């Protein structure tokens, strides 16, 4: 009947980082054809695979690059019986088998699969817990270009960027940044999850914004307030600097959920340099009365000065990190 729990603080980020995803096995993210001695059928629609389907175990071979297709196909096509090689659908292993035809110009095979093995973006980092080195960034899922399902994770990692330029154009919205990945590769984390609230991982050693460098405690979505607020992120080279900002509606979700804050950009700067919210802008984290509060998530799709965020606490509870102020073992 006693009293006294403690309460967690983390780190803001907003350094501007890139992201690369290595999806489990490889993944079909579309269907192609190629040439029959007689007709004109694909193998994989026939056989029984999908967009978002993917193909772990190659006829019980488990494949980790797209370079592990090269010996099957030359193979494949010598046996000439099936290929009977297992897919993973959600949850659910699917196991096809089927067929190659040929590529005429080439001379050799072809499987009639479009594929892809990863997910790169840039975005930007929320925060880190210290005694943990976790981190979490982007605050959304990040999904395949074709199949706009999320990447499933084999491993992933992080790297420094650089905000080279914002660019005018003509045609289309006005205002892009381009942004500079790490040529030196320097892994700073890796990648264990990829969540609807974003990706999580363990830093390799603690990162420094030179802004908001100081662990800050997190809020429940009940202390979140309509009005201003401030934001973190990276707009020349790689130097993180606050941004006011506005609350301008917040929903008290009682479940997980995605777009609990809706913001604005009223930083005259930002409302120069950017327009508001553009690329790369998918982690940065919002303080609010001296606590971490959440990140931005999106862009009115017709309103850069508006978006949305999503609430701290999804994003700690994918994290591992309890927010009541409990701690694990070892």
């Amino acid at each position: 009947r006693h009293m006294g729990l403690p309460d967690l603080k983390v780190i803001p980020g907003g350094q501007s980082i890139g992201v690369k995803l290595h999806s489990v096995g490889v993944l079909v993210v579309g269907f192609h054809q190629i040439n029959t001695s007689e007709g004109k059928k694909s193998p994989g629609e026939t056989a029984g695979i999908e967009a978002g389907d993917i193909i772990i175990e190659m006829n019980g071979q488990k494949i980790e690059k797209m370079n592990d297709v090269a010996p099957f196909i030359q193979k494949a096509g010598k046996t000439g019986e099936s290929l009977d090689l297992l897919i993973k659908r959600d949850k659910q292993k699917i196991k096809t088998k089927l067929i190659p035809e040929k590529d005429e110009g080439e001379g050799k095979y072809r499987i009639g699969l479009y594929i892809r093995d990863s997910a790169a973006g840039i975005g930007t980092m929320t925060f880190y817990e210290p005694k943990t080195k976790k981190y979490g960034a982007l605050g959304h899922v990040i999904s395949d270009m074709d199949t706009k399902k999320p990447i499933v994770v084999e491993n992933g990692e992080i790297v420094k960027s650089t905000v080279t330029s914002i660019e005018k154009g003509t045609g289309g919205n006005p205002g892009e940044k381009l942004a500079r990945f790490s040529s030196e590769r320097k892994t700073i984390g890796d990648i264990n999850r990829n969540s609807p609230f974003g990706i999580f991982g363990t830093l390799h050693q603690p990162i420094q914004n030179n802004i908001s460098d100081q662990a800050l405690p997190v809020a429940f979505s009940t202390e979140v307030k309509k009005g201003p607020a401030e934001i973190l992120t990276v707009i020349d080279d790689d130097k993180v600097e606050k941004f006011d900002i506005e609350i301008v509606s917040t929903t008290p979700q009682k479940f997980p959920a995605t777009k609990g804050m809706v913001l604005k950009i009223t930083d005259p700067r930002l409302l120069k340099e950017t327009g508001g919210i553009v690329q790369g802008m998918a982690g940065a984290p919002i303080i609010q009365n001296g606590k971490v509060i959440g990140a931005v998530t999106h862009v009115f799709v017709n309103d850069p000065t508006s978006g949305y965020g999503v609430h701290i606490e999804w994003m700690l509870s994918e994290a591992g990190i309890d927010i009541y102020g409990k701690e694990k073992a070892s």
